[PDB]
């Protein structure tokens, strides 16, 4: 069945943890936290427990806003990776780890769209295979590995899987996509899950690997997010076979994607999520 998931819009300590599970009236079978890369497996490890103690997977997406591709795949970081992969070994609890994310857009430092032009296909796949290889050289066979796209390429020589770095080094791949409404003012539109999510999928369904929707989300302006909620979950259980997980991304950040946004968006939410 559809794993459920959240980044909780905070880090995920136990009782923000609860409290989502609470909102949501359902277990969270997947909790997400978001983590730098001058950040010790020390400082994770107290989240961890708390999701662990509530019978959950966690999902750490670890930003390398400190380290690029080309210092990557050249070992510059090799000392502080290294040290990740000892402590997440000792650790031995199934971690689903999703390193240097969403590089088919512009926005990250070491995605293939930067305006720098200093991560290509190639530093990037063997920055990818390297961390890999350095966790399997100290035996973290507990961390699991999430390839991840952004719904559309944004920027110079993005690709779905120009980036991809092997189904040996692989364990899930992954979407992003948020339905941005009528928000932004350079002129965003209401987009339906499908419209969000379709070219995307078509790319991936085409590797035999299960998919999770890592991030996703809708606003409220310009449409109506509870009948969107609905029609998301709908679709992901219909047509998008592949995917086992389904992530939302909870803030009121570049705008309001909370599940609890409006009373309405609330009550889908807690209805199209399920029993399990
Ligand atoms: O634009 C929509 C989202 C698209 N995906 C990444 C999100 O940013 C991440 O958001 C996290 C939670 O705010 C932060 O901890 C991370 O540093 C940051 O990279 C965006 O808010």
């Amino acid at each position: 069945g559809l794993k459920i998931g959240a980044w909780v819009g905070t880090q995920p300590s136990e009782s923000a943890i609860k409290s989502f599970q609470e909102l949501q009236g359902r277990k969270l079978d997947i909790v997400h936290q978001f983590i730098n890369w001058s950040t010790d497996f020390s400082w994770v490890r107290p989240y961890a427990d708390a999701v662990y103690n509530n019978g959950s997977i966690l999902m750490i997406t670890w930003e390398p806003w400190e380290y690029n591709t080309v210092d990557i795949k050249n070992g510059k970081a090799d000392a502080y990776i290294t040290r990740m992969a000892q402590d997440m070994k000792a650790y031995g609890k199934e971690i689903w780890l999703r390193p240097l994310h969403e590089a088919n857009g512009d926005w990250y430092p070491w995605a293939i769209g930067y305006s720098s032009r200093v991560n290509t296909n190639e530093t990037y796949i063997a920055a990818f295979r390297h961390i890999v290889d350095i966790f399997r050289a100290n035996g973290a066979t507990n961390v699991k590995w999430v390839f991840n796209v952004n719904c559309d390429n944004v920027g110079n020589g993005t690709s779905y899987l120009g980036h991809y770095p092997g189904d040996n080094y692989v364990d899930y791949t992954s979407i992003d996509g948020y339905n941005w409404g009528t928000t932004q003012s350079w002129g965003s539109q209401w987009q339906s899950f499908d419209q969000v999510f379709s070219r995307a999928y078509q790319a991936l369904a085409s590797i035999n690997k299960p998919i999770i929707i890592a991030e996703f989300a809708s606003a409220e302006i310009g449409g109506n997010k509870a009948r969107w909620i609905t029609e998301a979950y709908n679709s992901i259980r219909t047509s998008y076979n592949k995917v086992i997980a389904a992530v939302w991304f909870h803030e009121n950040k570049e705008t309001d994607w909370r599940i609890n946004s409006s009373p309405e968006a609330l009550a889908a939410y807690r209805e199209a999520i399920g029993a399990l």
